[PDB]
């Protein structure tokens, strides 16, 4: 997946080298495309559950950079259904399993910081994650898949 | 019984709902979501008013989205049935049943959970019925 001609152009609308230079209009407009080109690469497989976190974390962003004040409960909602779902698509396959092993254990072999761990414990059993919780853990979701898939898809 | 739950009553759910416009009601809701957030700070709130708050927040998220990317409402209106019914169960459909909660709303949270994000029209679906569940079991008897 990682060499195709559409993953790599979603690559370049997700984290444009162009980034600062771009106005945010602009910026947000990549963004959104990115989004609706997702909703049409749709399969159960690891690389469709990244494609898919990354479009809703971009849709989370957004959302809380755009958060001009006032009630914050529905961007808060919406950072923690996305982080949630980042973290179930890449745990549940063991977890959900015959054989499954402690979470931590679980996600320091795919090299997931714990506080995702926690963070999606505390959005699905305590109180909802603050703003600058969500904010903090978009971005470093976004990192994540970053790290862990964007930055290495080129052309061969 | 307490003053501050028959105030929220009458917010969340007032009289004049028929003939009052979504702007008069949309105030009163964000008065009544900003009470709860405020009184949760400080002490103990029930999970009912809770989700209540968030409920109606996810609500009039739905009832104001006019296009495009419907993601984000979405996902605000599934984390809000998720919280809604851990806080009420935490085998799920038994313990559903007992509570007479809808087994639609453990199927929803479990698409919203571990498969696909749930519909723009399951959203309001679920929260419709998630807010009249809190009527018909709670509110609906504060007077």
């Amino acid at each position: 997946w990682k060499s195709s001609d559409e993953v790599v152009y979603l690559k370049g609308l997700f984290f444009p080298a162009d980034r600062e230079q771009i106005s945010r209009d602009e910026l947000y407009r990549q963004y959104e495309e990115a989004i609706s080109l997702v909703e049409m690469y749709s399969s159960r497989t690891r690389v469709s559950h990244i494609l898919q976190s990354t479009a809703h974390l971009f849709s989370a962003l957004m959302m809380l950079e755009s958060f001009e004040g006032g009630l914050d409960d529905t961007v808060r909602l919406t950072a923690s259904m996305t982080i949630i779902r980042f973290v179930n698509g890449l745990l549940d396959p063991n977890q959900q399993s015959q054989f499954a092993i402690p979470l931590h254990l679980l996600a320091k072999k795919i090299d997931l910081p714990s506080l995702f761990v926690e963070f999606r414990h505390s959005a699905t059993h305590d109180a909802l994650p603050s703003l600058e919780m969500c904010k903090t853990c978009v971005d470093r979701a976004i990192d994540w898949v970053w790290d862990h898939y964007w930055d290495g898809v080129l052309s061969i």
